[PDB]
């Protein structure tokens, strides 16, 4: 944390363990696909590609708890997550 | 910024890599807001940090639904999880 | 996040150290951004990075507001150059 | 230092980064150098030290209208809320 | 990879991939165990316990990968894993 | 070196981090030492690094092994997939 | 500080704040001097090149506080600034 | 993994750049084993990494016996200082 | 090591980089056995980290005296400050 | 900067711990300037790089004989290895 964990209340520190959650699984996710596409064992490669997308499913879960606990993460998500059309309206 | 060669990685693969890292610096930025949020002794700075860090959760979520829209296992990991009721390890 | 203890560190200058490091994370993710709008092939998320790109210029400069508003030096400095016409190193 | 190959940037968005990280350098001269003003016990280092902070202020200050001439939304925003009156948001 | 890519052989290369793919499957483990007991939420804790126990999955398959890969890591594993009596004595 | 302060873990929670961090140095030495033998030009430095690269699988074989037998879901696993034959994703 | 402060004497410290920032000048010189070197517009190199050169007088000010208050920093740099021929035989 | 470009430099330049690294990366090792040591509250782990710790030690001695035989200044400074008695700044 | 391709950089750019990078390496050996000889509680250790920074200093010291020969800005900044009586600022 | 708490830590797993990094920064320089000695194009500064250089290895000699004075399995080891004639790897 950035700041002391003293003047942090209770939510932001949950918070923060989720989001640095979500983080790690990201980097996790590009980290395997961009093994995956490199990879010139295909036994590897199999591994590789399971492993990425079970951390996307770990990512879902994680931002679906932040979701449920932060009113602005539900606004913005609800607003744009399974929509069609342009995003940027 | 890529782990992997330029030269090995599909044109795919490396537009997914400009959005995740995207999702994670957005995320990294509500993380850091919120806690100065909570330190900050200062109230004109509170709101301008407070403002700034809800308008990141909108750049995560845009982000996020380009991803969903182009890889078809956040669609499917989304959709089992997102807005949905009761204890999320059961969905 | 500090360099030197809390202990002996003005609340103030804890105050604008949150301003200042929130300008310098602003400004990281303007050029993350630009950087990937040239880059990137697909349309859709470029129109996503670009939207965001402007954003955060947008909060960096309310933040340098209030940095100029709370520190005499930064109003000086800001005052001579913004918004000027012909060489700035000669304003 | 850049995050793409310079293959496929355009030269004005290899020019604003430079001019970007430059002010984001001198934004953290200015933190460190205010916090050890702070924490010094030796007035002549001090007064050094404040010296150099405040032009750090200048460098950061003419490599920023530099952005504001270069980039329409960089003139946009900070028009805005630079030397305004009211609340800031 | 800390050498040009020239001068690696393929198989030292797909060794490094399965290598760093376990060495941050590890941390996550440990990253997710430590926010485990950390937590303050229910759903939150009941979240990152059942990502980490997943994580040793992960390490576990890409283990089994080098093992199959590598003489001396299949030495070494069949030397200590799933024994008995003091690890250092073996 | 921990995420969250001491004061919350439980012990066996640090002796697991401290095992966990150890497996991972030596791995990251195990695929360094690797690619140095790949690349070096003197054979006398290469029959060095090809010893010590192999004395640290059995660094982290000998601290996977203590993992093993103190938390159960390495356990579990481990016993699922080492040592095994066939498809290692459906084992 | 890599060390407690409890254990650094007051003058240690100072000596690090000045240290540290003649690091940092340098850096910002170096930094500058390459971007001088690459940029591609006229008015932003006058900036950077004008910027650079006031970091050398930022680290010369706080190098004269080190000479002034540590007795081999006044050594070493006398015997070798403003000297003629080989740096080496000084 | 060099600060200069390879082109520049000499084989024997980059052959002791790999000696040199590996004997840093052997002394960081030997100093986070020591302090697990020290810090570890379970008697099984503790021999684990005592044990690694001191094979640690033997992997550094063998790669500087290789600099001391490739370079006549490591030779020099080494024979200097290594297994002396008296005050090792007076000798 | 360096933040621009070197195709653009003049010679005499890069071998001044590579003094001022080598300056900045000597002021942290400095600080840092500085910091550990007031931390010591050997005095055969603190002799030895004692003798070794002030030798950093001279390191520096020769250094910056090449830089100061190859640069005139160098030359006119350190000039108007070394070896000076009264307020440093007022110089 | 050490891994564990410095409340668990021994006096000498401290003063170890300030060797072994005393020497990992001495290595680093030496590597660093060894390379800068090759690309260098200013034979004013080679000169000035090589003769640090090996005044670092000096630095590294004078705190590895400390450590092999105050640590017994780095004396053993560096006794087995160092100031040898044949095969490394063959004691
Ligand atoms: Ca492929
Ligand atoms: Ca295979
Ligand atoms: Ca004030
Ligand atoms: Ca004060
Ligand atoms: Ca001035
Ligand atoms: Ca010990
Ligand atoms: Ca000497
Ligand atoms: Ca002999
Ligand atoms: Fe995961
Ligand atoms: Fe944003
Ligand atoms: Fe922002
Ligand atoms: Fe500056
Ligand atoms: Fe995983
Ligand atoms: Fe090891
Ligand atoms: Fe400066
Ligand atoms: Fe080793
Ligand atoms: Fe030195
Ligand atoms: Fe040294």
């Amino acid at each position: 944390t950035h700041e002391p964990l003293e003047v942090l209340k209770e939510e932001t520190v949950n918070r923060h363990r989720a989001i640095v959650s979500v983080m790690e699984e990201l980097a996790a996710v590009d980290w395997y696909d961009q093994r995956v596409d490199a990879s010139t064992d295909p036994e590897l490669t199999a591994i590789l590609a399971h492993n990425r997308d079970e951390e996307k499913e770990h990512a879902a879960m994680t931002l679906e708890w932040l979701r449920r606990n932060d009113a602005k993460w539900a606004e913005h998500l609800r607003t744009y997550l399974f929509t069609e059309g342009p995003i940027t309206a």
